[PDB]
């Protein structure tokens, strides 16, 4: 559980997702991204079950980035919703919505989608 | 923005989203959902643009529940992705993504998708 | 059911939703965007279930829009998955997907997600 | 264009999907399903960008199935929108969204979000 979730993990686009799991259900660390208008680490925060079904079913989990430090401001934000997958091949399956800052007008045209799925590798 | 974000909301459900927004980006407050598998608060964190754009853009934000607490389990958590939006009928307008554990062979089927909009009065 | 779904609908954005249900399944129309990279109508085909349980649920359906016609194309084709609602208020409720071209390099950012709800009344 | 798409196609759950694309952007066919509350094929119908770009992009499309055929009705449908890729490894890379038929009430937990990826295999 939580010693599972814990550490680094990387994903299919190169990506590298570095997490603390807490035993109440707290996610906090740090996300660098491999693509898009970002360099160096962005502050994350999320949560997961603490305690999942034993029934050998997936951990359910999600994070949130806003794509602001101290380098640079996209002006957007990343959230991963998704499951801790234990075992010799340990993953982090997700899908994930981005959403940037838009007029209302453009509104309609903020919001991306898309899947990562991450391996400690 | 901080003084914007901060504070109570509600959305088309009935659920009741209580925030705090701090200086340095960071969300955390509660949740209460008006339907599914919950009962009274859970625990939310999450993330917002706190230097947003000056150009009448809206302010990206995300924060994420896990559907357990003291009363109930419902092993699943869903991430609000979306903007919040100033001026004088001020919005935060989301989609979630709610994803349960579920076992490889129903992965397919582990995550729902919608939409949220939460305004500041009743 | 066939007799419901058929005719003009419009959507939040002033977007205008014109389809026939045939008996068997079938949704075929056109559509018309009030926004983006468009300009008059677009072939749109798609499916409904066309013996819906009689509980009180909505009606399932899909269609796709590729956002090529005569005098335009965007490289982009936009899928809305929802429900129809009959009753006084007749709506169809939607989320949708909107992919465009990309390179392999650029898949990751190929995707925008939304909701439109289609009514009858203008 | 027209012809690589046209043909079948196998995702990683092992579904089938059978697609004739006509030159006017048509999309017309088959899909048979691993998973669900499914069986036998399907009818789809669908749309593709038959003039895409020249500059290394992919081929926009997408279509959908009714989970009614004569065997069963899922009172469900499922929309896929995605590209097309050519080249030696050939790919639909999609996302997808399933609604099924709900209350109103219930209208929030109606629709699931997933990703396929289809192979010529
Ligand atoms: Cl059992
Ligand atoms: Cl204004
Ligand atoms: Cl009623
Ligand atoms: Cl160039």
């Amino acid at each position: 559980d939580e010693a599972g979730i814990t550490g680094t993990w990387y994903n299919q686009l190169g990506s590298t997702f570095i997490v603390t799991a807490g035993a109440d259900g707290a996610l906090t660390g740090t996300y660098e991204s491999a693509v898009g208008n970002a360099e160096s680490r962005y502050v994350l925060t999320g949560r997961y079950d603490s305690a999942p079904a034993t029934d050998g079913s997936g951990t359910a989990l999600g994070w949130t980035v806003a794509w602001k430090n101290n380098y640079r401001n996209a002006h957007s934000a990343t959230t991963w919703s998704g499951q801790y997958v234990g075992g010799a091949e340990a993953r982090i399956n997700t899908q994930w919505l981005l959403t940037y800052g838009t007029t209302e007008a453009n509104a309609w045209e903020s919001t991306l989608v898309g899947h990562d799925t991450f391996t400690k590798v």
